[PDB]
């Protein structure tokens, strides 16, 4: 008949529970994997639990509830599990190997304890996590029965790129990946940049520009006119992302002051990518290769939502920058009268974020001109997230 | 009584076929060495493949006795060579394994395919190879280390059987116990294409078809032809607009300026692991003993032979190393005069090369570098990946 399957994506920002559903795999037919139904975790991402794993069970536990509500009790015990955790918790393990594997049992102990078939909770690689998502948005746009699209995929604390390139190379063959789906072997480029998410690259930013001169005030470009936000030093310098910039601060806490300049505001963004070496024909930022560009690409997650909502204020890159710049110079007390029902801490960003995903594709990936219609914002397709998770559960089903 | 089995391991430098027997048990009973370079240097030159296979074809039918032939079953494998030649055409290796299977199966015997492995079998293979003749399975096992001309290999059981990149594990079950490997084969990063690597790296629209190389003896002189060194997808990254057809590099041996060109071909900058190989390859912490087998051997074998016959510290292999690089070209060849020239040419460069990439590549660095065991035979067969191939393809490997 139906069958299910679970999958939690511990994301950086937060857990995200996705329930999939699909005709029982008959001779007679094939059918389709879709979304059923999603939760998000309250709190932050797993990795904020690494001195207080004994909470894990207690945090996942709202949603793992909603799992055996609505999956019927019959069809339980014969449903996966997995947990798949990305860029937060790779950070965590470069912090703490064993603070990471003590996360990751608790994960563990709590799934294993519900009536579903537990199937792991692992931190997957940046690389599949690049593949999966760009098997979501394939499968999703009916491409495997011809050319395929990109998927760029943004995140608080990573952001992948993966593509099939026009001619596949050796030039740097821990950035190809080969797989089998329905009949085709598929050759695509993928690379995860860790601490190239929106949230770390903001740290990176911040980190870069605190001066011990300053008297614990950063006035930032990033941020509306008249934004204000206190720093802890200790939780900037908390992420491996920011090593490179630590220096002796003799404050403890900043506060970030807006001056809200869209083209300053680009300029020091620009500044946490290095884009003197490449040992190759040709590099997205810091060295690392990029084929290049290819096709049309879909670009999810964060991508999504921060584009959707510059759109909704209106499409071109030109476009864009300008209601990004201005946007970016409107009073934060302005900023937050006219959208009063966003939570403050988005909205506090989306200048920020904005200008960055227009670094990042523009510069970082080179989509300019011509090549700027070739992204199509998405968020779901036929109504599944797109994301990592349903690649994932379709791998997980033999499919 | 007696089953024999032929592997022919078809390598970037030379195709080596085996004859195994047996009723830990299977033995190497002979190997041939194929006159001639890698078949992927064939790719042209198709027809030619049965006379260069027949040699070493026709020891096996001389050797294994004709009430014997046809139940013993002949394989090629090919590898790292015919990775990068499938890469430049698809085509071309494709024709290449046709002409190997044809003249194949004109012999004798049970012929049973020719197929390019992947690095993970390489890998595993070579690592069920030597703890098979070590006897390990019958505990603790050896990492395996392979060096060829086009790529490197690293296997081994490491601490945490939950590796950070699944990608590189393999986890299967040999004879009562469950084993999960790390392993991991990096293309282009064989001794041959490491140095084309490097050439393509520091050859200059300035060199004037002329490059000084440190890792050359002084008086040496070897012609490169440009569109042949273009012509490996290694160098694909660094191919460059150049005003000449071929350039001469002469050596100048300086073995220390020879490090520093070698470090540069490797990337080691970013890594989102505990720790890495190189390149963002995750790499497990090592443990444990390893063999170091192919040209780790032949290559270490020709220093240690300086070394008072045993490899010693770090640092005295890499002084001794230095001080070779130096040695003119014409005493190096009055000091060796019984090794083919087209080795002893190459080995300030492998020898240098060995170095970085066992202590800064696969960071047996320190205390580590003790438990490397260089080995070529092991109780008179080759490490390697063809006995372990022979294994589990008869299915001569149980799981209890
Ligand atoms: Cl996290
Ligand atoms: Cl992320
Ligand atoms: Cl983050
Ligand atoms: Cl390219
Ligand atoms: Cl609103
Ligand atoms: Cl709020
Ligand atoms: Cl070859
Ligand atoms: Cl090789
Ligand atoms: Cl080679
Ligand atoms: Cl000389
Ligand atoms: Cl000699
Ligand atoms: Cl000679
Ligand atoms: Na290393």
């Amino acid at each position: 008949n139906v069958k299910y399957g679970i999958v939690l994506d511990a994301g950086s920002s937060h857990t995200n529970l996705y329930i999939y559903k699909w005709p029982a795999e008959k001779e007679n037919d094939t059918g389709v994997v879709q979304q059923l139904e999603e939760c998000q975790v309250k709190g932050p991402g797993i990795s904020k639990y690494a001195q207080k794993t004994d909470e894990i069970a207690a945090y996942l536990a709202e949603c793992m509830k909603m799992s055996t509500e609505r999956i019927p009790a019959s069809k339980q015990h014969q449903t996966p599990v997995y947990l798949g955790a990305t860029a937060g918790m790779r950070l965590l393990r470069m912090e703490s190997k064993q603070s990471a594997d003590e996360v990751l049992a608790a994960v563990s102990r709590s799934l294993k304890s519900y009536p579903f078939d537990f199937q792991g909770a692992k931190i997957i690689t940046g690389q599949e996590e690049g593949a999966y998502g760009w098997i979501t948005i394939n499968y999703l746009l009916g491409r495997f029965k011809g050319s395929t699209f990109g998927a760029l995929d943004l995140g608080g604390a990573s952001t992948q790129i993966t593509f099939v390139p026009l001619n596949s190379t050796l030039e740097a063959p821990e950035t190809s990946l080969q797989f089998r789906l329905y009949g085709t072997d598929y050759t695509v480029y993928t690379h995860s940049f860790l601490c190239y998410g929106k949230d770390q690259a903001l740290w990176q930013k911040l980190a870069q520009d605190i001066q011990v001169s300053s008297g614990g005030i950063l006035k930032d470009p990033c941020f509306y006119p008249g934004y204000k936000k206190v720093v802890n030093v200790s939780e900037l310098y908390g992420t491996p992302c920011t090593k490179r910039f630590e220096k002796k601060l003799p404050f403890n806490q900043f506060q970030v002051q807006g001056t809200g300049d869209y083209e300053q505001c680009h300029q020091s963004i620009l500044k946490i990518f290095n884009n003197s070496h490449c040992p190759y024909s040709q590099c997205a930022f810091n060295g690392v290769f990029l084929p290049p560009l290819q096709g049309s690409f879909g670009a999810f997650s964060a991508f999504y939502f921060v584009m959707d909502f510059f759109k909704k204020m209106a499409s071109s890159q030109e476009k864009m920058t300008e209601i990004t710049k201005n946007f970016c110079s409107k009073p934060w007390e302005e900023v937050k009268a006219s959208y009063p029902t966003v939570k403050e801490k988005y909205l506090s960003e989306y200048c920020f974020s904005g200008t960055y995903i227009l670094s990042l594709l523009l510069q970082g990936y080179n989509f300019t001109g011509t090549s700027w219609d070739q992204i199509h914002f998405m968020g779901k397709i036929k109504d599944s997230n797109a994301g990592w998770t349903l690649g994932y559960m379709l791998n997980l089903t033999n499919m």
